[PDB]
């Protein structure tokens, strides 16, 4: 397991435009077109990612490409972000991949209001954090693939994705 696995399993893998669990506008691997209610405005910004005319479906490869970009992507940003880094940087490799998903699924919107949370996983309060993980818009919206990453915080294992 990595983090490409992973969000692999957390993302799927759709070829054409569907809508995410919050009702937008997406492909590949959970790759976010834009959160306009317009298909057109998403079909312009999958061509603009893609640079071709797509008519709303990918490749795989093209899928994968984006995936690259936008782990790489979510991983900088974690790095660029001065509340985020240094909690990051405070974690074995496999929790920071836990850390890359939220962010991946959340952006740093979201994030931004897991500070509590962030501060028990720097003091390695495992079971502490993950109680206040799972408060959250987050789990009660998504909470088995909550459950997966909260596990992987809690624990530094990839048990709930070695299966
Ligand atoms: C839990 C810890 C961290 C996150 N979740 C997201 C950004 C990096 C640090």
């Amino acid at each position: 397991m990595n983090i490409f696995e992973m969000l692999r399993i957390d993302e799927g893998l759709r070829l054409k435009i569907y809508k995410d669990t919050e009702g937008y506008y997406t492909i590949g691997i959970g790759h976010l077109l834009t959160k306009s209610p317009d298909l057109n405005a998403a079909k312009s910004e999958l061509d603009k990612a893609i640079g071709r005319n797509c008519n709303g479906v990918i490749t795989k490869d093209e899928a994968e490409k984006l995936f690259n970009q936008d782990v790489d992507a979510a991983v900088r940003g974690i790095l660029r972000n001065a509340k985020l880094k240094p909690v990051y940087d405070s974690l074995d490799a496999v929790r920071r991949c836990a850390a890359i998903n939220q962010v991946f699924q959340m952006g740093e919107t979201g994030v931004a209001g897991f500070t509590n949370s962030l501060r028990m996983l720097q003091q390695k309060r495992w079971d502490e954090a993950a109680v206040n993980l799972a408060k959250s818009r987050w789990y009660n919206q998504t909470p088995d693939r909550a459950k997966r990453v909260i596990t992987t915080f809690r624990t530094g294992t990839w048990d709930a994705y070695k299966n």
